[PDB]
């Protein structure tokens, strides 16, 4: 009912954090026009899709400010996404996007579709989402947007998952300070890169089980590759997360998904939780590290927010039981 | 209709060796309360299994001593697994076994769900069923259990397939003397190890066919890593067999499935057919083999029993057609 | 409508070059008694393959001479295969072949079944067919058949997909002048090898999409090897073909589909594109090229027919929206 993490974070005029249309009015859509004529509307709602919305042609949508979006009766967007751009206040949950796939582009480098692609906007929360194989991203999060919770989706047969900050070009002060993301009980299964990959911004990643198999039936990236990335002097804490990679013949070849990366051009930052906050690694390389100093969490998250950290071995069936879209009440 | 190999041994109290509940009571059986019921009932019994049966909790269900488990109409245990424990004489034929897969325990180490779990029983028969993804083990055989034939099942998409003894720390004279099974004519399909690993005791493999394909949609293990292991002194041998592996690409890259182990702490004994009962090995590594002397089978399953041998090259068709629940008449 | 590459080339009682049964009596058939009545009758047939044809056994069926055989209504040859032997003038288009998989012989080389076996035979236009897993060839070409086009099939999941010329021990000169032929707009997709693979004669590959992922399930090659091979003295052009291996993982770790392979053991002769009429390579070994002569194309297709090549980053789009069969009107 309320996010946790950077989503719940409090502003002037967002005091409770994100809460997307709540008090707006109630509307139930049942077509990709109907959706359409809410998300882009002025003012508060709460806008629940009721069932299987098909975009033909494959397309995104506009959403604007004070939006809540919430799935009832198995909700599917069926060759659509939504592009939440100069906005904020918008909750996104309980439903299921499929249908981005592109065969012709198997790298997801031609048609740039995202099923949620939040450009400059802040204060959004994308919870119970289940997310299949799409094109592009799966949530990707640019231009300085800020103050984002991605937690408790499941993502499914994906390459490129999750991208925060999408230039390297961006301004260091700025993107700096923009980019504050917590991710949190995903189930993140069969994908293969950026989960998330982040430059410049601050990420908390906890409490996620990472289920690395194969894509199979594609060509492309059958094989995942790495989890957490951390870039441009980003801040990363991963703790808690459950990581298991696609099995021993391939690890005692040298070959295994690796959890958590360092990348340039600037590096970015990343620390472990250890103790009662470690991860387990299972089938992986050892995890990429780099502290900002000797000992302390690259980013400590206990001074944005409150959270309490699941062990990391009831992480496994705890996501799998609650992540996704269909198991909300 | 009777076992072939160490099922059919006699003993003083069993005369015809494995009969089951032959001249029992027969019951038809619909409800997962109605097979517990007549499972763990004194006495002989012929147990049919109509249609699909689900275990909601799953959970695994004792089985007596004089039983037969016969399935019909497709029939189905889903979610749940038979203990066959401190007991003799019980035969389990044409049912598919499905629903133990835990997707929150990859590598199948928490829930300890066994299909068929075989504890300290001796004179069983697991025939004609078909296996498919459990989360332990398909058939595990343990506490000197001994006297078991598992012949023309058919194992799916399965990792940890059937461990025979569970513990190097066993009596190493009551162990030897313990865990004699034979393995026939059963449809190996895309599964990883143990088939079977064996402890301390004596092991006849023959006229299987292993196709090992890949373990996909999953996470751990998604690559087959070996076949037949022998351990503690075990006394395996193996004629007969057909082994398919998982291609050139990958064998020309140095990794391939490995036919036949030998495992310690202490080393187990193996020896392969040659001639007329010889294996065959596409995309395999080179078996593992150690002879108790020079020239021997290290085990003579004929002191034992008598048996056919199918000629390798037609042991595929004749598996394939045969194999797995379904079949039988 | 009209055949494009060696098919539509003139002969003297073949003045339009493939036609099939243009002219001929239309029947429409729906078991694979009616359809056998008339792939071996003499004479002009056009033959509607009306929906699903299953051949129980499985098996291959003779086809004479001028003959068209054309699905609708999603025209299925279900465990059957068409073997054009000593005839000419053939054309089959719009049917979906499946069903000669055979679990028991993973790697194709007993059963011998082939969806379109040409022997002996020219003037063979095979196009917008879709076939998935077979056992042994796909589309093979055999004992100096010539004057074939393979257009706008879609090939799924199958392991030995074409292969022009089964002997290196045919008569260097006679086959030397046949087996002249073109590989166009094809969509192959999750393939293992041979596509094609041709001894001696001319090919001329082009525009045709490589999606070359795993191929899961199964036992045997379950990874892509190489695309396009030249044996035998062949002389081969390819060119604006896109080209889609299995990933980043495997090709850093040195696994990756080969594109093009010159073989033994008189060596092929093949050319690569350049420019307007380059290649795409992604998750790909260096493809292997062995030119005639210097800076010229191993093969001139402009010396024996017209055609128009499409820029290869356009041609995943058109094959994928135009290949296989149920496209055709
Ligand atoms: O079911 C078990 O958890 C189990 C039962 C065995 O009796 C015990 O020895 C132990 O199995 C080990 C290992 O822990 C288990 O993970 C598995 O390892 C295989 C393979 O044998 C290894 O060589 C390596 O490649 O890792 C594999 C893997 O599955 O990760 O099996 C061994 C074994 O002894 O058989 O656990
Ligand atoms: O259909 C056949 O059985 C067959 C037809 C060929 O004309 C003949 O040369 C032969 O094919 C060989 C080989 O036996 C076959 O197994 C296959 O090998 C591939 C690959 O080419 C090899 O480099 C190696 O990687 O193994 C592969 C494999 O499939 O196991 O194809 C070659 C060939 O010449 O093309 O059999
Ligand atoms: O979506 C994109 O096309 C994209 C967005 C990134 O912000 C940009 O840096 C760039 O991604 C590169 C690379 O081009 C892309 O292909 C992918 O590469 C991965 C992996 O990171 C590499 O180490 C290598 O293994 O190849 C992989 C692959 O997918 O082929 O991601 C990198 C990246 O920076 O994250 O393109």
């Amino acid at each position: 009912d309320k996010p946790v993490g950077f989503a719940s974070v409090p502003t002037a005029d967002l005091p409770e954090g994100t809460v997307g249309g709540l008090g707006g009015e109630i509307v139930f859509v049942r077509t990709a026009e109907e959706l359409e004529k809410y998300t882009t509307a002025e003012g508060k709602y709460v806008i629940v899709v009721d069932g299987t919305i098909v975009f033909e042609p494959k397309r995104e949508i506009k959403v604007l400010s004070d939006k809540t979006i919430v799935g009832i009766n198995d909700a599917k967007i069926v060759g659509g996404g939504l592009v939440i751009k100069d906005a904020q206040n918008v909750i996104i949950r309980n439903i299921h996007f499929e249908g981005f796939y592109m065969e012709d582009d198997p790298r997801g480098k031609k048609y740039d579709f995202d099923y949620i692609n939040v450009e400059n906007s802040h204060h959004i929360w994308i919870d119970h989402i289940t997310f299949v194989n799409g094109n592009d991203g799966a949530v990707d999060i640019k231009k300085y947007s800020n103050y984002i919770t991605v937690s408790w989706n499941k993502f499914v047969d994906h390459d490129k998952v999750s991208l925060v900050g999408s230039s390297d070009k961006e301004d260091p002060e700025q993107a700096g300070q923009a980019y504050k993301v917590t991710y949190h009980h995903n189930y993140f299964k069969n994908l293969i890169q950026r989960m998330p990959r982040i430059r410049f911004g601050m990420a908390h990643v906890f409490n996620n089980f990472y289920s690395m198999g194969l894509r199979t039936g594609v060509s492309g990236n059958v094989f995942p590759i790495y989890g957490v990335a951390s870039a441009m002097g980003a801040k990363v804490h991963v703790e808690g997360n459950y990581f298991m990679g696609y099995g021993a013949v391939m690890a005692e070849a040298g070959i295994a998904f690796l959890p958590t990366r360092i990348m340039g051009p600037v590096e970015g930052y990343l620390t472990l939780g250890e103790g009662d906050a470690k991860n387990e690694f299972y089938y992986c390389k050892e995890p990429e590290v780099r502290p900002v100093e000797e000992g302390k969490p690259a980013l400590d998250p206990r001074e944005y927010y409150d959270y309490t950290l699941d062990p990391v071995q009831d992480v496994p069936k705890i996501v799998v039981d609650g992540a996704g879209a269909g198991k909300l009440v």
